[PDB]
């Protein structure tokens, strides 16, 4: 668990939903990775939710 999470979290809307690219650029296992858009309330939810198209 490394510090420079909080950096992290300050460009998750940089990196978007893109977790992945995330964990190369702070070299850390999917655990943080995903960690970390599990704490963003706006990465929380994934696309919108139960509104939209559907017939
Ligand atoms: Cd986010």
């Amino acid at each position: 668990f490394l510090d420079g999470i909080d950096k992290a979290q300050e460009e998750c809307e940089k990196y978007h939903s893109n977790w992945r690219a995330m964990a190369s650029d702070f070299n850390l296992p999917p655990v943080v990775a995903k960690e970390i858009v599990a704490s963003c309330d706006k990465c929380q939810l994934k696309g919108e939710a139960m509104h939209g198209q559907v017939d």
